[PDB]
Formats: structure tokens, C-alpha cells, sequence
């Protein structure tokens, strides 16, 4: 599970 | 950039 | 968001 | 097993 | 198993 | 926010 | 840059 | 289990 913002 | 993964 | 179950 | 994103 | 990410 | 159960 | 794993 | 802001 990953989440990300760039 | 925006992502997610499950 | 993000999620899950296992 | 049971995910999303969003 | 549970998680999440918000 | 992150979370997560095992 | 923001991010999380679970 | 990580979350972080750069």
C-alpha cells in the first residue's frame, strides 16, 4: 500500500 | 504527480 | 486515499 | 481481498 | 490484514 | 495519515 | 513531496 | 509503516 503526492 | 497503489 | 484488506 | 484508491 | 492512507 | 493492523 | 506506506 | 513531507 503506498500513495504520494510530487 | 499523483498516485496510489494498493 | 488509499486502502485495503487481506 | 478488497482494495480501492481514490 | 488492514491499512490505509489517507 | 497511515495506519495499518496485522 | 508528501507520502505513505503501509 | 512510513509517512513523511519534504
Amino acid at each position: 500500500m503506498v500513495g504520494g503526492v510530487v
